[PDB]
Formats: structure tokens, sequence, C-alpha cells
């Protein structure tokens, strides 16, 4: 049950003028398209707010990739739902490599202890979080926050569009092409190309996403072969059955390094580190 | 639990062309603005049909307003939801006045025997469906379908946009403005006018818009004020504290009499009667 929204004051909706005039805003089956332009975020943090919202953030650190933590939960803290109840779930093989971030009220970390790409998908169905948070975010670890990235992402299950494939068409994707597989999509079909690097949803859809690739993954090695991009190519096999209800633009999912900064996006929220 | 959809083959959605130039897509909430061009029927009714949806209909025809009923339930077999499960259901005074009129498969009609037009929100409540439909739309029965209205329009909580305000400032909204009203509106406040005739959602949305317009209009009858367009002023004031999840255009309701047929609208779907 939600209660009453308080008066608020803002700009009237223009019906006659569209928000974004250079971009897809909305998905043929109806999910928003988020881009800066689309929301306005005090309407979104009011009703995300009354409903005590506590976001879940899922983040691979195996070996190496240890080093990453630091920035990208320093700039989490910045940039990631502030104002809002956050758990940090860092999977991990080295607890002692964690750094010590400090974090903002209402705001906690925990470290579990545990190729490594693939098996993200298994490692996260089985820690499904459904007595903790209301959400789950599921991202890579060698990214940082430059941006607001918050409650407007928030929905039962959503995707990013990949920065690499934005303004393909769906025969260059790099969906896996061989029918042996079970991340199989044919040349005539495809929404859009999602990002492996950022998904997530209510608690209850990112299980049944992350057990459905699972499965998925484990039929192909049962079968002898191995997806062109691994846990990204049964991502997209899985979005493209099941439509996610909101689609990031990638304002969420970018590289500077290799693309620059054009003018439809008007904001570099969560990218690749240099 | 949801299946996963078949194959389809369908055009690719274009990210870098919106879909309408002319029009607002989606609110500052992040609701589908719905307007032709934004939606793909085929995946729309392929996502409702696995869902074995049902859809409730009801339309209120007391005293003279029954000689509206044969147009409005023929063009509803024609228009509404055809494919889908609905039931109409059909308020009145006068049940040996309903016409005899034929269903397509899968659909059914029953009647319930029972100032009028705001009465509406206290019986819709009371029947308050739980164990029949999925949805509930409700309806003015002064009107006829003209054109397609189907899953498209279907979310927890939808409104429809007045035809004679989507083109409006807030200020010219007809609102209550009575402070001394449940209804009362502020100047500065209100994102759209939202049509009496047309709305509708989930049935628990339902009937907690129903209920707490109810308890607004007798707390308004017990303070001796009537709001200036009854029922539509407590409808607009519910949907400013509690935002729908999906806003239809007036290409879902039209007068073609008193306004024409501007280039904005490219269907006329549900309209007054000439
Ligand atoms: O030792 C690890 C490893 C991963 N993780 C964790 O897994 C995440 C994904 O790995 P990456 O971020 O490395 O993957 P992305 O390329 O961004 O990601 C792409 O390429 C991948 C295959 O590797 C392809 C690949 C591997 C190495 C170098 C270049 C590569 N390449 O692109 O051709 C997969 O196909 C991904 O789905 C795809 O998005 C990290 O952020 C950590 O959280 C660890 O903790 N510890
Ligand atoms: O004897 C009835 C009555 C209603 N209904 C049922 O109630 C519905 C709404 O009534 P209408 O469709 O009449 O209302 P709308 O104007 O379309 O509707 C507007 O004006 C209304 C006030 O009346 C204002 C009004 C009343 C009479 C004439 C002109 C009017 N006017 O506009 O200035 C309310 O303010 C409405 O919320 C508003 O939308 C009908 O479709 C029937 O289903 C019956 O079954 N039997
Ligand atoms: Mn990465
Ligand atoms: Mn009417």
């Amino acid at each position: 049950f939600m209660v009453s929204l308080p008066r608020m004051v803002y700009p009237q909706p223009k019906v006659l003028t569209p928000c974004r005039k250079d971009v897809l805003v909305v998905t043929p089956w109806l999910a928003p398209i988020v881009w800066e332009g689309t929301f306005n975020i005090d309407i979104l943090n009011e009703q995300f707010r009354l409903q005590n919202t506590t976001i879940g953030l899922t983040v691979f650190a195996i070996k190496k990739y240890v080093a990453f933590l630091k920035l990208f939960l320093e700039t989490a803290e910045k940039h990631f739902m502030v104002g809002h109840r956050v758990h940090y779930y860092v999977f991990t093989d080295q607890p002692a490599a964690v750094p010590r971030v400090t974090l903002g009220t209402g705001r906690q970390l925990s470290v579990l202890e545990v190729d490594v790409s693939m098996r993200r998908m298994e490692m996260i169905s089985d820690f499904c979080f459904l007595s903790e948070v209301d959400y789950l975010v599921c991202v890579d670890v060698d990214m940082e926050f430059r941006d607001h990235v918050g409650v407007e992402i928030l929905t039962p299950l959503f995707g990013t569009l990949h920065p690499g494939f934005y303004g393909s068409s769906r025969e260059a994707f790099t969906y896996e092409r061989r029918p042996q597989s079970q991340a199989y999509i044919p040349k005539d079909e495809g929404d859009f190309y999602y990002g492996g690097a950022f998904f997530g949803g209510s608690v209850q859809e990112v299980q049944r996403l992350t057990r459905a690739c699972h499965q998925a993954m484990m039929v192909d090695q049962a079968n002898g072969i191995e997806a062109v991009w691994h846990d990204e190519s049964h991502l997209n096999k899985y979005l493209l059955r099941h439509k996610p209800t909101k689609v990031l633009s990638p304002e969420y999912l970018w590289d500077q390094q290799l693309l620059g900064w054009p003018a439809v996006l008007r904001k570099l929220r969560f990218t690749a580190v240099p």
C-alpha cells in the first residue's frame, strides 16, 4: 500500500513537446528508455522514499580485480542511490584485500567469500537478498560512477544498452549465432544489445534471470559449446524472450576512452576505468 | 511466473529515431503516454495472452442512458480487447432495457441491478471483480469505439488525457479550486487533466482509487460542498497524489463534433456519440 505524495511544485509536463527529439524514449513494449531529460528525480525520489526502498548492489572482485574496489565504492558513495538505503555485496576470494571505504548513513557493505565472469550468474542466483533488499543491481567492478545513478533505474527487470551497439543494426549485434547454443539469436531477431556489465530488477526477477542463464550455461557446457560473449550472450537471449520493464540508455554504461562524449549523451554516469 | 515469448519477426526498434517527434511519450515519473506509433501490438498481445489476462469493463446505464448501450456494446465487440477474455459489467436500474448483443468467444456480460455520475465510485468500490478479472476499465456509456483499444492500456493504474485540455496550461485546467473541498488543487500544481470518462488498472488499484474518491466525496458532502466536476475532480486529485503507471493520449477519449480530427491524433479510438 502506497500513501499519497505530498504537495510539490515543479514544471508542468508539456504534452505537445517531446522530452527528447534525438532518441527513442520508450520501447515498442512500452518500457521507458531512461535518458537525461525523461525524468524528474524529485518525483521519483519521493515515490521510492515513501516505500522505504532498499537497493542491493552486487559486484565481483576476484583475483587482481580487487584493485578496482576502492574507486568503485568511493564513487558509488558519491553517485549511487544517494539518500536511499543501500547494501553493497562484494563477492571476493580475498576478503582481506577489500578496502576500507567510509559509507554514508543508511548504507552498508557485506563481504561474501567465494569462467569468473560466467560464474557470476550462478553465485548471484544462490545468494538470492530476499530478506534484505527490494531491488538488486548487478554490475562489473572495473568501473566508476561519474554522475547520478538513482531510483529512475528501478523496475521489476532492467537491462542497459551496450555502448558499442546502441546505433547498430541487429545484424551487427554480437549475439551468439550458432544454433547449437542456448544463447542463439537469428539475424532477423533482436530488439537491443544489452550489456552484461549492468542489469537488475526486483530480487524475484533477478533470481529468475540468473537461474535461467545459469541453466542455459550448464546445457551449453554439457553440449561442448561456450557462448561467444559468455554471460552477456545468455543475458541477451533472456531479455529477448522476457522483455525488460525499463531499458537504461548508454549514459549508464559508457567508455569515454573508446567512444568520446557524443552530443546524444547529456551525462556520462557509469563508466569504464581509464 | 511468466513463460518465454516465442520467436517473432518484427522491425528493429531505432534507438536514434524517436517514435513520435510531436508529442510527449513518457511522463516525468517514467509512465508511458500511449499514442499510436509508441507500441507494437503483436508483442503486447503475446505478453498478455501468455498470462491468460481477463479484462472487466464497467459501464453505468441509469435512467435514459440505457439507449446508449446497443452502440456501446456493439462497437466494444469490434474494437475492445479483441482476442482476449472480457467481462462486461452493466450497472443499471432497468435490467429489462439491456439490449441483446452478440458476443465473441471468451466474452461475457453481467447485468448488475442498482448524483448518478458521482455515485459510480461507490458502486465500483463495493463490487470490487477480484475473483473474476485481472484488470478493470471504467468508462462512460455515452460513447462508441471507433478504433483499436487493447492491452496497450493495461497497467496497475491508468488515467486518460481529457480532450479539452491536453494542450492547456495547468492554470486553465478545471480542477476544483476551493480549499474547502477534498478535491482542491492549487494553481501551481497539477501534471495533467484526466478525464472522468475513462480510467482503470488492476482490480486492487481500482478498488483503492474508487474507495479513496468515495471517501473524499462523503467528506465534501458532510462539509456542504460539491466539487465543480464531481467524480472527475476527485479523480484528478487522486491521480495528482498517486501517479498513474500509464497515461492514455486523447486518442482514447475524443469528441470529433467539438474538436475535429487534428494531425496529432493518428487514430480516434473511443469517442463521444453524435
Ligand atoms: O579475473 C577476474 C575476471 C572478471 N572478474 C569480474 O567479472 C567482471 C567481468 O570481467 P571483465 O570486466 O574483465 O570483462 P569485460 O571485457 O568488461 O566484459 C565482457 O567480456 C567478458 C569476457 O571476458 C573477456 C575479457 C577478459 C579479460 C580481458 C579482456 C576481455 N575482453 O573483453 O576481450 C564477458 O563476456 C562479459 O559478459 C562481457 O561484458 C569484472 O568486472 C569483475 O567483476 C573478476 O572479478 N576477476
Ligand atoms: O442519468 C444518467 C446520468 C449519468 N449516467 C452515467 O454517468 C456517466 C456520466 O454522465 P454524462 O456522460 O452525462 O456526463 P459527461 O458530461 O459526459 O461527464 C462529465 O460531467 C459529469 C457531470 O454531469 C454534467 C452533465 C449532465 C448532463 C448533461 C450535461 C452535463 N454537462 O456536461 O454539463 C461529471 O462531472 C463527469 O465526471 C464528467 O466527466 C454516463 O456516461 C453514464 O454512464 C447515467 O447512467 N445516467
Ligand atoms: Mn568490465
Ligand atoms: Mn459522458
